[PDB]
């Protein structure tokens, strides 16, 4: 199936509902169901890449597109005071859904260290 | 650019450099928040991700691929976290866009 076998595949195929912010041929942006900030959404590729560590050289433009869409969506959602983008990789990264995605968090002061 | 990261790119002040090519530089953070903590920055002075243009797509993806490759080269095979800070709320410390890569310990949630 298009979108892979994770829960994010079900969202892409619209088998389960999501609060979608943006969609195109390459990616999908939607709100996180467990927000860690007043605004918290994800940007994901429609292509199933399990994690960033296995991305190929030819995935470069796709990954950049995730960041560009993340920035545009943040602007659209009025995060003019700033925001934080996050990618969790693997065990130490805290990854739980193995479909590459970018978090965008805003609407409050983010702290250092980032976890 | 007129930031400390510009000086580092120009080799005017030292940094522990990990990788370089014609369009980016990776180097260890001087104030590390994890056993491994480094930065990947473009040589193009983009002040912050919110001002990146569509034409910068390839370059931004390049930062992430270089980050991935450097993480592997530094032995972060148990995982890591990538971070880009924007503006005041994002805690952006230098107005030259930079990609953080942190690992060598469990990263926690929320990410700040
Ligand atoms: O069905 C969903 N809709 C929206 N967000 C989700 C869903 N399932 C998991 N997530 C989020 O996806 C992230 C997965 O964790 P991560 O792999 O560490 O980024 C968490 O922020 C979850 O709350």
């Amino acid at each position: 199936r298009p979108g892979g076998d994770t829960i994010f595949g079900k969202i892409i195929r619209k088998e389960i509902p999501a609060k979608i912010i943006f969609e195109d041929d390459r990616c999908l942006a939607f709100h996180d169901i467990s927000p860690q900030a007043p605004t918290h959404f994800l940007v994901i590729p429609k292509k199933h890449i399990s994690q960033i560590s296995v991305a190929e050289d030819d995935d470069e433009s796709l990954l950049g597109h995730l960041m560009i869409v993340g920035k545009k969506c943040a602007a659209d959602l009025g995060l003019n005071k700033g925001y934080r983008m996050v990618v969790n990789e693997g065990s130490d990264g805290g990854q739980s859904v193995y479909h590459v995605h970018l978090h965008v968090l805003g609407g409050r002061q983010m702290h250092w260290p980032p976890g």
